[PDB]
């Protein structure tokens, strides 16, 4: 099949290097803690309770291990609450392996003023590149802990000029270090555009995962993205009807079709769940409860896989999505 | 004249209560430290150097005291680097009095995802109100240090629905506690709209300062805002040509006209300067140097006031803008 080609570093988790064979069943896109841009300004009434967070994240970590999952890829952007040391605490406490990211969110849902300003005054792309390269090769914030992936995100109607600064920096770091790239796509769009842009900039398709692809329910769109040889992730499995997000019945309809067409080696599954919110905990209106009911990280192990198997998906295909694909993409 | 009417608290500075008579010459809108939304995500290559910041801010504080200025109003939004404890260090080290704010930035230049989400799920306005009320009456982040003003900000083409949540919360806190409100207007617009909205919600005009009014060079716009009985601030004096910002020659043209028409009691002056940037220090292209050359907090004392006086402005009018107005607005 398609193996990563070029410069390569051993997978870096918040607790250090891990061999590809030691990754095991992996959730490729989750958030241990997360706060939307602006949460830190609500510090007075929404402070971070370290003790409660640690206890709650370590428990979720344990529940995961209980189900055979050994690794989690935390895709939290630098300004959305990323905290490598905390991730390290959870990991040293449970034995759950956690990789964290380096990257900023999409123009629409991130704090883009900082770099939009630096770009108007100077060379923001090379500044973003230096940040990503330092974080992947040396470490984040002096902690000595390195990012195991680069997180990229684009808007719905287009990969904006602000967003492309990050896409060009990452491609450079990716060619230089071979580090994986995972992405966020907004509202089921830009998947083909993201894969085309990244590969044309020289990023290795075997090290790219276009995310939130479950956000589109027309398989023509998934197939068009897959032609680029990149992997795609149905990664918000469990979040249903929440903000135009589809239902799981819709995601499985598309997923089985793709699996039916031989695409298992490029298909990955995650929930994009938040284990502990930063800021004031989410006030979820009764009427929106069914949309977040299955949005936690045990949902794929307990409800999705058994569902794919009973529908004819093979143990081998399930293993390809959950163990094989992650080992090669991140290992 | 127009005195504040209603509930009132003694002015709160980062080092505690200060009598109106103890405020003295005041710069009503400055930023000791400041980082545009997103700066914290650039923590690896742009960490905060505490020692360098403290030394540099205490020096600027001293330069200010040297010129007779006793107080500074720090208008930094909660998510733009606000740090009351640090402000307290500068103040305890120099004797410079500093008031800090409670508030979020305008939709365009702040991290609005957090509250836009909380608003779609619940009652964001009452959540913002609880934050402001706690910060003004009890303290910020458990430090025991209270905000001395509420900072509000609107966009250029309209005060957006997201922005109005903050405007309605503040008006409520203002009616309840009598705390002052200072604002940011974007690109010379919405001044009359902000004063009309605030007063219609019951906020006391004698406790409201519409900011960045120097951003518009048509005095009809200033006069239309002034009818509401609120104060206005030419508060980015020194920042010239930088992003549509006018020149100081333009600001003085309008200011002398207004002073010529008797408006001294409602006119305030500031620079909106940043004493120490958060994130990576600003890379200012040679070609933009003249736009920021006079953008530091000694510019009004050294160049503006002497300029107004030589143009006929009286010592009394100068004292009204710099000492009288602040004593009543914040005291
Ligand atoms: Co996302
Ligand atoms: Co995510
Ligand atoms: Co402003
Ligand atoms: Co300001």
């Amino acid at each position: 099949g398609d193996a990563p080609g070029g410069a390569h570093m051993t997978a870096q988790t918040v607790t250090g290097a891990v061999a590809a064979a030691q990754l095991g069943a992996t959730l490729p896109h989750e958030h241990v803690i997360f706060g939307y841009p602006g949460y830190a300004g609500d510090v007075t009434l929404g402070p971070f309770d370290h003790a409660a967070a640690l206890a709650s994240c370590t428990e979720t970590a344990r529940a995961l291990l209980a189900r055979g999952i050994q690794t989690v890829v935390d895709a939290t952007p630098n300004g959305c609450g990323r905290n490598p040391a905390f991730l390290r605490e959870v990991s040293e406490a449970t034995g759950l392996q956690i990789l964290c990211a380096t990257g900023f969110y999409y123009e629409g849902g991130g704090a883009t003023t900082y770099f939009k300003f630096r770009a108007s005054l100077g060379d923001a792309e090379s500044e973003i590149y230096e940040m990503m390269r330092t974080e992947v090769t040396e470490g984040i914030a002096g902690t000595g802990i390195r990012a195991g992936v680069i997180k990229l995100a684009s808007s719905r109607d287009a990969i904006t000029p602000y967003e492309q600064l990050f896409f060009r920096a990452a491609a450079r770091v990716q060619r230089e270090t071979g580090v994986p790239i995972i992405t966020h796509t907004q509202e089921g769009q830009q998947g083909p555009q993201q894969a085309e842009l990244l590969t044309s900039l020289g990023a290795d398709p075997a090290r790219i995962m276009i995310g939130h692809m479950d956000g589109n329910t027309d398989p023509a769109y998934h197939r068009e993205t897959l032609r680029h040889g990149v992997s795609i992730a149905f990664d918000r499995i469990g979040l249903q009807g929440m903000l135009g997000t589809p239902t799981d019945a819709e995601r499985l309809s598309v997923l089985t079709t793709l699996l039916g067409e031989g695409y298992a080696d490029r298909l990955l599954l995650s929930h994009d769940s938040i284990w502990h919110w930063l800021g004031r905990p989410p006030a979820i209106p009764e009427a929106a409860l069914p949309a977040v009911k299955d949005w936690h990280p045990l949902h794929i192990s307990d409800d999705i896989l058994p569902d794919l198997r009973r529908r004819g998906i093979t143990e081998e295909q399930v293993g390809q999505m959950t163990v094989g694909n992650p080992a090669r993409l991140f290992g």
